[PDB]
């Protein structure tokens, strides 16, 4: 067993030695000497081979090295940005795609995956959203389990199985702003319940390590916060892995402005985190501290062990070389099944914002403009287009970026015979030259040139009054969304706004095929375009999943994770909110003396839960099995579900409940359940959900997490505003 | 003995008498005349007239068993009658004996008409000028909050509100109502312990401290409890803390709100209200409709009633209303002391004290000339005064100025064209609506201030300013929000200046005439594009009743300028939150660096403010010397001096506000990157030089640590002197623990 093994290598390990198992840097000389636990961002099994080598034979232990790397939503078969995989509803989907994920960077030399990402942000000017799977905790702690179950299986014995990593540990989301990495405070009443579950989740689902945040908590940065790392991780959930730092996440608390180098250092460690991730403050500093009498033995033989611990977990005591095999690549990366199932889960992640009916033919019925067959002259217009770079998202680190296909070049593929794709680019990124150039770093670029954008836009209506159908493909560049990516206007780019608007008065019929890493501020397009189908980051293969969308073989049916505000003025916007002593009833906007703003009124444009079909669904009334249950007691609540339209096709029918009276105030709902379900036209299905005093429970006041007695309402429907309603009591 | 005075009292006095003095309907609630007689009513607020308020007080001594006189309230928030500039402008003086006296003005005023109570000063800090309610505070800033609070309460209350012309004051809204997410008034508020001490507390404290006998609970939820249910606050900070010895009076149906906020029932949230520390119940009816039922069933005790009964009861006497119920019922009060020439006099010069000239670039008005600034000028030739704001009595008090006489105010034309009588023509025209959508206007101009919009089209208002101002010599374009854009219930999600009014602004700039921008506003607005076109901005708030001939003062130049902002100016309201003290993070976006990936910094705008907190400019510039430190090492029994010479490097004489910050470079926990720590207004004429000092003693580096307690701990400091939190001269000292007794 594991605890005689480790005992035995500690007993024969130097201060230096265990020092190094805690050192996660940028080299060879290092390893020789025993100065690395890991190292990261290193791809290819040869190269990760030849460094395990240079571990195992040439140091005085040969203690085998971690390999990590952010495998965020795909090694090279990449499928959504998290974000929009999150709008599936689908957490099958989601672990297989975490399972093919690691199948690929296993077969690569990875043996840890810095992911998953699991921040609860109710703020869209934050270029990480893109990296989240929303505001909810319910729904953001179901997906951190899909997620690290993917990766990891059972136990991480298989080959094809890598260590997971819960970032960023804690509250990264809240920065103050939509500033990335500025100051977060709250409460502790709403970190617990509102921003921990997922990473809570994570812990339970047996993740093997968690990764400490940039930001400060209770004006300590989260890498020398004791009360998370130990307090709340190990003491309250049990954590029994290994804490991780962000990149040179210690020598940034020095700017922070808590302490120089080696005083950071042993705070660090002392709070709780094992791996220093780039900064070398426990390498440098860690014997001087020991010396010092500022950091004991005993918590260098802990963090050592926990390294250890994970090293034997991973089976690289066993098998040094266990994802090192020069052979697996040809078999198992970017393959065609692969490909296929990341094309399933993007056409599956589509959010259908908007399908009105247009006047197509003189005297008919209006009727949608999607889906459409593929005939005629299909115009494809806009500076996401024809961009092969900008399809598979941010944090694509692995990922052949100029191998995926762009949006014409897919449509033209599977148009092939049957129509014509004409191509016009229409816009710049954006009007301003310098921020195009930074919102297209990393490989993105547009190929910006000197044609002007008076001269692009009469191009492209050339191009638009030659066509049957215009398909605008606009919104952000990849890079406007990820890390140091905030946003302080959430529009279309001015110049692409300014392209759709011209578009639209050509008289052709217009959708908008919608890339963005964050919700936008739509109310304009919303208005005035008639069909509006956002298609996030979809992956290696986005351009093959819209077609799917646009010409039908899928019916979309993603839901929105995330609230979409009228206005940046309404940041933050959620729905899980508390009522105030003043709540705006519904239609009474503008009322004096209550709670609302004088220019807008209090709602998201599109709110959490919020996404269309090519049919309909009609729902019942709410069955409840009961109408009193106690502390012990169960019930069921039964709504049945009609797809009364003329396309089969899913919908995802969300449980939501209200506490009515609290101790402390409680939110106006609360996702508590959901249930994806499939209808034929004219099909119906009885869709139950337990209800139970273990969902009904939260933090008080004192932080005690309680299940009071009292009323409550359940509330069943197809997104978090247009739902069904019923009440019982618990007593 | 008050003590004796009160226990005899409080024996004759059944349950419902008891209940009956913490019940405060307002009027100006039904049967109110029945009730006093039953002894069920402890105060009344929102009734005007020292003849109206006699008959009420002579129904409670004579008509009620026990003869228990009456609290009178009202909100007195920058004036009386003699409106004063709101507060948020009233701030940017900078000039807390200025604050002092536009108070004690408001109490004479005040208290000749019957009124015993202010519910001021609202001292709750913001960051968010979303929020409306900033127009009735003092700014970001704690410290100046702080001593603003004092300022404020000793103002009206004086050492102990013994004279007639004194009133009680009332500390607001208790706690961190500014903090309401989206800046959407009412909202939920949420943050760390560390935070509300470190951020927020501080001007409550200071009231307290300043012996205000009043402090009233706030709207918002605090850690999940509506405040007028926070025991924790009410109770422990307030009275467990601060050793507060007054009472706590709710909000406007604070009580019954809390129903709404989801907590229980009428009977629960009354009954927790009162165990909280809550001893005044504004209008709910909570308090006297359910007490003896919770007192019956054991929800409330005997001791916590006859506790706050008796909190009313010693304000009462502490008012010296037992004494003499009509100490402020005197008739003939009312026409000696109430908008008289001395006290409008005060109010303009005050007015025009709280100006903050934002901008005043060269211009070239001939050929063959040197370019000069737009202000100040002589009044000559003709001056057209343009905007929704240019003609409009009404708007010029600003919010929150209850009893003033509206209309009698003068309009800005009105002003200028008395002082300008037989120097200058003043011509006028509307230009523009308040804004596009009528619908917006109207609420926009509530309680008594519309604009008298018509049907004119935007055309007509636009052609007849455009012929207006092609025949001017200058033009000032009176443009900005109505008054009731800011206040309560008056949250804004875009802080532009409205749609109609920018575009009238535009044609007016268009006109190659020189445009003055005189910009009325409730709050901070989004004015890069008025920074980059128009040469001239002044930020005149509201400057309230006198308004209009404080802004002659100023654009003639019979005043320089010297206001200072309060509130950081943001560059557009994606950057909100923005305030000057402000913590470093992990990754500082280094000045001058935008944009770099990487660090905390957006890819759309850089991190800063368009006018940071104390920006401001005058008439002449000043310049500052290097600082000097008495000495770069002490302990915490020591003190050492911050010196700098500032001199008046221009033409003008002029004030300046010398802003002292101090950085505190490391801590156990992070610290902000600056904190306003000082401030000096001084007087300079031209060529004049003064040497400023500053004391910098280990008391004023304290601040609350992980653990909440107030600390300073050793190490270095930064100091830094300037003309706003962004401009300014550094030196560093070092605290220790231990340091040298004596030169050796
Ligand atoms: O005048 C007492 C306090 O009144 C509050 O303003 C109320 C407002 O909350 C209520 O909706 C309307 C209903 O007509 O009456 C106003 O007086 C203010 O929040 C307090 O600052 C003021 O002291
Ligand atoms: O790849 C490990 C972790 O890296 C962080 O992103 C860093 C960024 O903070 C740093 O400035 C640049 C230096 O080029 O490298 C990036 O890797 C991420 O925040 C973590 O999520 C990631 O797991
Ligand atoms: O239009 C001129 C004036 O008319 C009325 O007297 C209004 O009360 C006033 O606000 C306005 O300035
Ligand atoms: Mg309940
Ligand atoms: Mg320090």
């Amino acid at each position: 067993d594991m605890d005689r093994f480790i005992d035995a290598l500690m007993k024969k390990m130097t201060v230096e030695e265990k020092i190094g198992q805690l050192n996660l840097p940028v080299i060879a000389a290092k390893i020789k000497r025993g100065e690395v636990g890991g190292l990261f961002n290193l791809k290819g099994v040869e190269k990760i081979r030849d460094v395990q080598k240079q571990a195992v034979e040439q140091s005085r232990l040969g203690i085998p090295l971690l390999f990590g790397m952010d495998v965020i939503h795909g090694y090279e078969t990449m499928f959504p940005i998290p974000l929009g995989l999150s709008c599936t509803w689908d957490m099958t989907a989601i672990e297989e795609s975490a399972r093919i994920a690691a199948i690929e960077a296993s077969a690569d030399g990875i043996s840890w995956t810095f992911s998953p990402m699991v921040d609860i942000s109710r703020d869209p000017r934050w270029g990480r959203v893109s990296e989240g799977s929303g505001e909810d905790p319910f729904l953001g702690a179901m997906i951190a389990e899909a997620m690290v179950l993917g990766y990891q299986g059972k136990d991480m014995q298989r080959n094809d199985e890598i260590m997971a990593c819960v970032k960023h540990f804690a509250l990264y989301g809240a920065g103050e702003g939509g500033r990335d990495y500025n100051t977060v405070d709250m409460s502790r009443q709403r970190m617990f319940n509102e921003y921990m579950l997922p990473y809570e989740a994570a812990v339970e689902a047996g993740v093997g390590s968690v990764m400490a945040s940039f930001n400060e908590v209770d004006g300590v940065p989260a890498t020398a916060n004791k009360w998370l790392m130990t307090d709340v991780l190990r003491g309250q959930w049990g954590f029994n892995g290994f804490v991780v730092t962000n990149y040179t996440g210690i020598s940034e608390m020095i700017d922070h402005g808590i302490g120089d180098l080696q005083t950071v250092s042993a705070r660090a460690i002392n709070a709780g985190v094992d791996m220093d991730m780039v900064s070398e403050g426990f390498v440098s500093t860690l014997k001087k501290s020991i010396q010092e009498g500022k950091v004991s033995m005993e918590t260098l033989n802990t963090a050592c062990r926990r390294i250890l611990e994970a090293k034997y977990k991973l089976g690289l005591f066993d098998n040094p070389y266990k994802y090192c095999d020069l052979k697996r690549p040809a078999r198992d990366i970017f393959t065609k099944a692969h490909r296929d199932a990341a094309r399933r889960i993007a056409a599956e992640s589509f959010v259908l914002l908007k399908n009105d009916n247009v006047t197509l033919r003189p005297g008919t019925p209006a009727e949608p403009l999607l889906p459409f067959n593929p005939k005629g002259n299909i115009a494809v217009i806009g500076p996401l287009a024809d961009s092969r770079t900008n399809m598979p998202g941010t944090w694509s680190v692995a990922a052949v970026l100029d191998r995926c296909p762009s949006l014409v070049e897919g449509l033209k593929e599977m148009t092939a015979g049957k129509a014509n794709i004409l191509y016009a680019k229409g816009s710049n990124l954006i009007s301003d030259a310098s921020y195009e150039e930074r919102a297209t770093m990393f490989g993105r670029s547009l190929n910006r040139d000197n044609r002007t954008d008076e001269q692009l836009l009469n191009e492209a209506l050339t191009v638009a009054n030659q066509s049957d159908i215009i398909i605008a493909a606009l919104g952000e560049s990849s890079e406007m969304s990820g890390e140091s990516s905030s946003r302080t206007d959430l529009n279309i780019p001015d110049v692409q706004q300014n392209l759709l608007k011209e578009l639209l008065k050509t008289g052709k019929p217009v959708v908008l095929v919608l890339f963005t890493g964050r919700p936008l501020t739509l109310t304009w397009e919303q208005e005035h375009v008639p069909a509006i189908l956002n298609v996030w980051f979809g992956g290696s293969e986005a351009a093959y999943a819209i077609g799917d969308a646009l010409f039908g073989y899928v019916n979309p049916g993603g839901k929105l994770t995330m609230s979409f505000p009228k206005n940046v003025g309404q940041i933050p916007l959620y729905y899980a909110h508390k009522n105030t002593g003043r709540p705006l009833a519904q239609g009474k906007w503008f009322e004096k003396f209550r709670s609302n703003y004088l220019d807008v009124d209090n709602e998201p444009l599109y709110p959490f839960g919020y996404g269309l079909s090519y049919t309909t669904f009609s729902y019942g009334d709410i069955d409840l099995s009961r109408s009193t249950i106690d502390m012990t007691g169960e019930l069921t609540a039964a709504v049945m579900v009609t797809n009364t339209g003329t396309w089969p096709g899913s919908e995802v029918v969300q449980l939501y409940i209200r506490d009515l009276v609290g101790s402390t105030t409680r939110p106006v709902k609360e996702l508590k359940g959901f249930q994806k379900i499939f209808l034929e036209p004219g099909q119906s299905e009885i869709v139950r959900f337990k209800i139970a005093p273990e969902m009904l429970r939260y933090y008080n006041y004192d932080l005690q997490l309680v299940a009071e007695p009292g009323e409550f309402e359940v509330m069943i429907g197809t997104n978090s505003r247009d739902v069904k309603s019923a009440r019982f009591t618990l007593k």
